[PDB]
């Protein structure tokens, strides 16, 4: 862990409030004053009294992957409590929270340049990650956050590996074959989420449905009032043959073009899936 991760001193962080509750404790807000003096605002991840030796490895495991990335689309680690209790993962803090929850909030409030602005942000965090040889595996409009200025950045470094059904490509499932072209699939259906405000990806179909129709080469239909450019996208990271998806930074290219002239988002595109 202190390969990557700095110890921080418990002295030098004060915690605010209770934020959620994630997988190994409750999530935190509060503030972390650096060696510089500087006072930040931050997340921090805490690890439930009376852990286990295995859950404090696991807890601590993501904070040695996240520690790696330095990019301003992944969330920032800024250290680790491990000298004194509770076992602190503290992060840079994003105050809108997670994406899926944020969009909710907000259905059809956006206009399409600031959606392909928070595209942009996901898939150059993901060529970052890629490019380092990290298959995410758990990418998911849930597990990416997003900040004050609706800067998007990746998170959930707890299903991460050196190289969730409804985020996985059909050769993930089959046989657990995962590689950035399976990231690229999970893109896809984050693509999907965020065009949809959030919606369910598949809403409640019965997970095997889901395999089977995805298999079938059934697809998510385009969001209301989706651009066809990025309805086509999807399509793109959805194809059944992987060597066929495109690349990260393809992604991020043809995202800083529709960036570039919203003059392209005017196309706009007897089952719930089509085929
Ligand atoms: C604190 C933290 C550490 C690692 C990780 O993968 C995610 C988080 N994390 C989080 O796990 C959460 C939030 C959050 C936030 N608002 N800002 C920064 N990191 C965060 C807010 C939503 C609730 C969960």
């Amino acid at each position: 862990v202190h390969e990557f991760a700095k110890e921080l001193d418990a002295t030098n962080i004060s915690i605010d409030k209770v934020v959620g509750a994630g997988e190994f404790g409750e999530v935190c807000s509060g503030r972390l004053k650096l060696p510089s003096k500087k006072e930040i605002s931050v997340a921090i991840k805490t690890l439930k009294v009376g852990y286990t030796e295995k859950q404090r490895r696991d807890f601590l495991g993501e904070a040695s992957i996240m520690g790696q990335f330095d990019h301003p689309n992944i969330i920032r680690l800024e250290g680790v409590v491990t000298k004194s209790k509770p076992v602190m993962i503290v992060t840079e803090y994003m105050e809108n929270g997670s994406l899926d929850s944020f969009l909710r909030k907000h259905d059809a409030q956006f206009t399409v340049i600031q959606l392909v602005g928070m595209l942009r942000g996901i898939a150059s965090g993901m060529k970052y990650l890629s490019d380092m040889g990290y298959v995410h595996r758990d990418l998911a409009a849930r597990n990416i956050l997003i900040n004050s200025n609706l800067v998007c950045k990746v998170s959930d470094f707890g299903l991460s590996r050196v190289l969730p059904i409804r985020w996985t490509s059909p050769e993930a499932i089959a046989y657990r074959k995962f590689t950035s072209a399976s990231d690229v699939w999970s893109y896809g259906i984050v693509l999907w989420e965020v065009m949809s405000y959030g919606e369910r990806p598949y809403w409640e179909m019965s997970n095997q449905d889901v395999i089977k129709a995805v298999d079938e080469g059934y697809r998510l239909p385009p969001p209301m009032d989706c651009p066809a450019a990025l309805y086509q996208l999807m399509l793109d990271c959805w194809q059944k043959d992987r060597n066929n998806r495109p690349k990260f930074e393809q992604i991020v290219s043809i995202l800083d073009k529709l960036i570039r002239n919203p003059g392209s988002l005017k196309i706009i595109t007897p089952s719930n899936l089509l085929l």
